[PDB]
DNA sequence: GGGGTACGTGATCG
DNA sequence: CGATCACG
């Protein structure tokens, strides 16, 4: 079978050619389409206006741009028939050149579908879905180790090891002598990079797995390949990996392949305070992994002693990256297929953007004109548009999930922006408290799609019970899971300020109808002896005060079984889990500990390089005292001792360092924060300050804002300089612990002597 | 060989 | 305050 893995376009004689990358019975095939044309829609005041509108012109690449053909089309907008004009263009890059010239026009009411990338336009319009079929893909995990010294410019240090892994095993390429069976010793950094290029071209993997290869491995490989005057022909068309700007960070694509970066995937899928490969591997496979820190790698490389340890670490990084990629790719592949967009894009998207891509495709299928994304003004206005947890430390906490309730509410009440407050509506549903009216006269666009999604999931689930084949059961399990994830993202999407089908009234109405079921669950739990400690639209936490843990579990499992049997249709409550202890601060700010001693928090931990070690160490100690020791008095004593130690200059300066990256040329800064004031002084000294550089600084005692009192760590002398104890107490240590301790009745002022 | 693509949050500046 | 900036 022919499986689409990606799509893009190339220009030939100034004209666009769509490229469809396929895997057909184990073979890479590239299909070319020259006939598909770019277009936008324009809603005109009157049909007569088209004569003036079709004559609109623009300029691109020195040459003028024209509307190639115009077509009157009948579509649906806001659940109403609408007549719009399809404005065809020669090249997709013509659209950003001419769209505002068309929008400007006095006879143009509005323009639509003017920001849809050409390759995604093609996939939607041609009814093409990526990752369909039983086609078996090949995978290769790739990792690199670099020589790093404190605060160096990105790419100054050479790549010292390159590792890769597949089903054949994990291997290391290095340019220093190491006697291990899996180590390939080459002569230079140049020859090691060329060997990675050779491995990739020979193995010809369909998927390249990395752990943060978007921001580290590939940008570094590209930087070192540039310095060394060598190419990286990793694309199946011999093109080099392409760095793309996604937000403030990067995204790397390899043409004809899927660069599958696990880092954005795992960050979305699982909840951890740190996303180190070691923490992630232990969380998924329950196995320990050793870390070899940058300073240890530098010492081993420079001394030539203890290099076997470094090569074992590099080899394991690839081996576990391969194991994790194989664990997480099947789900990303089913989400790709379900939304009808490539894995590359889907693996790097929020669920809100997954819903939008599903909706855009379904809009084309149903002849529905898509609403536009908001302008800066509308986006801000949406962000402006508008139960309390139990205090103390609780034991034996049961977690219940409400999320599978909302798709059913959207369908039954026909909650959709196209059904909201319709004029001359015969029958409508009124939302409780909020009072929004949703027309019953026709099924809304979103309710209609959701119903089909939920029906399709029930069919898959029925096929799973009636299947004797463990292979299709595995594939169908990922399919029903992908639908559940997509369906449960619709509620959130109605409220997403960047959404096309954004509807505040829809989100409130679903919250209002949802609340009746939440109040039922809360009441039925409370009559069973349960105390509800935390409730949000997503779920709740409860316990039976002073009851045995097995009894809390048994009663909770019995309770979900009971409620689901009382709730009509596909309305479903889910038992998420059990926790030995936990405390709750506010909405989505809480911390729990499971029976295996794993701490799980939401909106509290500060495990980041721009927070000093003293603040992170104290916060970890406070959480451990509370969750592992069940002792809030110990936690308060920890803070009081640390702050006194800071007052008396008893804390080592290494625990006071703040790290912040330089992201621009120094002259481009508008606000000069401490790291920039320090960076400007270094540049003045002759230091090559470049974006990517990470500035380590300590805040000293004195007058003025912190920026004037910050010193570079390399300039800090414990004899001459005195750190600002008030800054480390009030701006570092106390903010790190004050939110946690507020759950127990302490204010900032109670945490000192 | 393309193209808009990321958020949610919290500190510090101006 | 809003604006700016950075983390993962
Ligand atoms: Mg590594």
């Amino acid at each position: 079978a022919g499986m689409i893995i990606a799509a893009d376009y190339i220009t030939e004689d100034g004209k666009p050619i769509i490229r469809i990358f396929k895997k057909e019975k184990g073979e890479f095939k590239v299909e070319y389409d020259r006939t598909f044309r770019p277009y936008i829609y324009a809603l005109l005041k009157d049909d007569s206006a088209i004569d003036e509108v079709k004559k609109i012109t623009a300029e691109r690449h020195g040459k003028i741009v024209r509307i190639t053909e115009v077509e009157k089309v009948q579509k649906k907008f806001l659940g109403r028939p609408i007549e719009v004009w399809k404005l065809y263009l020669e090249h997709p890059q013509d659209v950003p050149a001419i769209r505002e010239k068309i929008r400007e026009h006095p006879a143009v009411v509005d323009i639509f579908e003017y920001d849809i990338p050409f390759a995604k336009r093609y996939l939607i319009d041609k009814g093409l879905t990526p990752m369909e079929g039983n086609e078996e893909l090949t995978f290769l995990a790739v990792d690199i180790e670099t020589l790093y010294h404190e605060g160096e410019e990105f790419g100054k240090g050479p790549i010292i090891m390159i590792s890769y892994a597949d089903e054949e095993g994990a291997k290391v390429i290095t340019w220093k002598s190491i006697d291990l069976p899996y180590v390939e010793v080459v002569s230079s950094e140049r020859e090691m990079i060329k060997r990675l290029v050779k491995v990739i071209r020979e193995k010809d993997p369909d998927v390249i797995i990395t752990y943060n290869g978007d921001n580290f491995a590939f940008p570094y490989l590209l930087k070192r390949a540039e310095k060394l005057g060598i190419k990286l022909p990793l694309g199946r068309d011999n093109s080099e990996p392409k760095m793309q700007r996604m937000g403030d960070s990067l995204a790397v694509a390899i043409k004809g392949r899927i660069h599958f970066d696990l880092f954005p995937v795992i960050r979305r899928t699982i909840n951890l305070p740190t996303y180190t490969l070691e923490a992630v591997y232990e969380a998924i496979f329950g196995k320990s992994k050793e870390k070899v820190y940058a300073h240890e790698i530098a010492e081993a490389w420079e001394t030539g002693k203890g290099l076997e340890r470094v090569a074992k670490y590099s080899m394991e990084d690839a081996k576990v990256t391969f194991e994790l990629g194989k664990e997480f790719f099947p789900m990303e592949a089913q989400l790709a297929r379900l939304v009808g967009q490539p894995v590359w894009a889907v693996s790097r998207s929020s669920t809100g953007n997954l819903v939008e891509w599903f909706l855009l495709r379904k809009a084309y299928e149903r002849n529905e004109l898509a609403p536009n994304k908001p302008d800066e003004r509308e986006y801000e206005r949406r962000l402006r548009e508008s139960k309390e947890p139990e205090k103390g430390l609780w034991e034996g906490i049961v977690s219940l999930d409400f999320r599978s309730l909302y798709p059913s509410i959207i369908i039954t009440h026909n909650v959709s922006p196209d059904t909201l407050n319709r004029e001359n509506c015969k029958e409508y549903d009124v939302a409780p408290q909020v009072g929004h009216r949703f027309c019953k006269d026709f099924p809304g666009f979103i309710p209609s799609l959701l119903g089909n999604l939920l029906e399709e999931r029930q069919k898959i689930k029925k096929r799973m019970k009636e299947s004797k084949d463990p292979v299709e059961k595995k594939l169908l399990d990922y399919r029903q899971r992908a639908i559940k994830i997509l369906a449960n993202s619709y509620y959130g999407y109605y409220g997403y300020a960047k959404a096309r089908w954004y509807c505040k009234e829809c989100a409130e109405s679903v919250t209002a109808w949802g609340r009746q079921y939440i109040d039922l669950v809360r009441r039925e739990l409370e009559s069973r002896g349960f105390k509800v400690l935390y409730i949000d639209t997503d779920g709740l936490y409860a316990t039976i005060p002073g009851a045995k843990h097995e009894e809390i579990k048994e009663k909770a499992l019995k309770f979900v079984e009971y409620i689901n049997s009382k709730l009509p249709g596909l309305l479903e409550l889910e038992y998420e889990g059990f926790y030995a202890r936990g405390f709750f601060v506010t909405k989505k700010k809480y911390a729990l500990i499971d029976e295996e001693g794993k701490i799980v928090t939401r909106g509290l931990e500060i495990v980041r390089r721009d927070w000093s070690e003293i603040a992170k160490e104290t916060q970890a100690k406070v959480l451990e005292a509370i969750l592992k020791h069940g002792n809030v008095d110990e936690a308060v004593k920890i803070v009081k001792e640390v702050t006194e130690k800071l007052s008396k200059y008893e804390i080592p300066p290494e625990k006071l360092v703040i790290y912040e990256q330089i992201t621009r040329p120094l002259s481009e800064y508008k606000a000069i924060g401490p790291h920039v004031a320090v960076a400007k002084r270094l540049a003045a000294k002759g230091v090559k300050v470049k974006p990517g550089m990470v500035i380590g600084y300590i805040v000293l005692r004195g007058d003025g804002p912190i920026s004037k009192r910050a010193i570079a760590i390399e300039e800090f002398d414990p004899k001459k300089h005195k750190y600002d104890a008030e800054y480390y107490i009030e701006n570092q240590v106390l903010p790190a612990v004050e939110r946690i301790l507020r759950a127990f009745g302490y204010r900032k002022e109670d945490l000192k002597y």
